[PDB]
């Protein structure tokens, strides 16, 4: 059919930046970290997924989502050319 | 302590029928699968994203990136 | 007793047909796939089960459900003959 | 990516007492167990089906089959 | 403290008797079976546990619950004797 | 097919403080743990039972026992 | 960001003291035990975690929570000294 | 029988931004992870605690400790 049913929807994205004790240092060295909360909905019935993100993990997420954006745009371009 | 961590990101681009379109034009959609590890026992969160939701995601995560880098810098000079 | 309690009930069946990139081809070859959503209810408390179906899996489902139909009809026939 | 896939289908035909029947005639019922794999970690969805629900299921899945085959054909000639 | 909090409560017990095809016979031999549904509540938030019971499993359940009854009565007897 | 089956039954008798008693008399209570197998992957349902709830349980399960035996007998002579 | 999102909140703590038969004695020797119920909330959506606690486990919990208190106070002290 | 037992306790002290503060002063917070075993198959309950919630926790658990010790003593002399 058309798009009437669909996989869960990401409907909220929030975050917090904490300072914590690092694990890469023998001494008392503080390092930042992200707490990320995504709220996901099914078409009501909202769930929350909370993860802890480092800088490198965030950069990798950003690269991946950029590649997804590029693939979506290329498919849209091929679709507009019937 | 071991908070849940995003350890993999996979995706697929599908083409589906549009529901709102008068011209019935097909539309691209992203199936996004995030793999979260908690510790083994990895879970998978699957969502469907449109282009606009992905763009907004990117904007928010870039803001997180900038804030994290600013805090890192202020910690280095502290 | 009689049929007052009962196992969960299938109360909705919906689907979508997507075009995706195939895995059986080295080149860029598109293949269709089904997203099937079944809504299941307990006698209220509705849950959703979404699966991805290929053509062959769908044909096998159809064979199985046909065999179930045949067995139900044979049992009904034996029941009408006391 | 690995969306959940139906990997097994099993069933049993029971005879139960009818609740609506004036004549108290016994009635056949199907216990249907679908095994869904996501990847190991297979889950099982169990439902009870009457003959009419099964018939409607069959009709819907046949419609899916026809639509899938039509899309396949239009992709081959595309 | 006293008994203010408590483990989940069994708040409903229902069942059905089905006839099914047996597994102990090569031929078509029908055998009865029980579908048992227990409804369990937390002190609201009701859940349902459905199991399939054979005659022997039911007899064993009955023996176990009888032994529990005997132990509860013996403890009550010791409590009434301060 | 493999419906969930009760495969173990364990219990403990505790003594707790009574909440309704004027005389504050202690009271026995049963912690009941049913182990259910579905197939490995056994789950555990824990409840708390009073003497009266246990008695009612026993009555209901005895009724199930009698009904099952009657159906068995009518199948043997069928 | 600031503290707008947050991990689940502990919002209730209740308990009961039971007498049970001990496992360290061959004879009939009674021993106390704690049933502890913690109610945890997400910012609505309250869940209950019930555990059985022995005296030694409780003492260890108390030591751990005291160490947490000390670390929180030391961090607060370092924060007040800019 | 095997009721769920708390088998590990881990924690982290973070510094976060305060939301109610006029002076925007940073504030310490505790991320607390309790590991519960039921029997293998250990689960993890994570909460965030402020200093006041921790103090109240400590008071309640100390009351439990005193009650448990009093019952132990009255059992020894029983």
């Amino acid at each position: 059919m058309a798009n009437q049913i669909s996989l869960p929807r990401l409907v909220d994205l929030d975050w917090r930046v904490d300072i914590k004790t690092s694990s890469d240092s023998i001494s008392r060295m503080a390092v930042p970290t992200c707490l990320l909360q995504m709220k996901i909905q099914e078409d009501p019935s909202i769930s929350a997924v909370t993860v802890e993100l480092s800088k490198e993990t965030l950069d990798t997420m950003l690269d991946g989502l950029g590649r997804i954006r590029d693939q979506l745009s290329a498919v849209a371009s091929k679709l507009e050319h019937h």
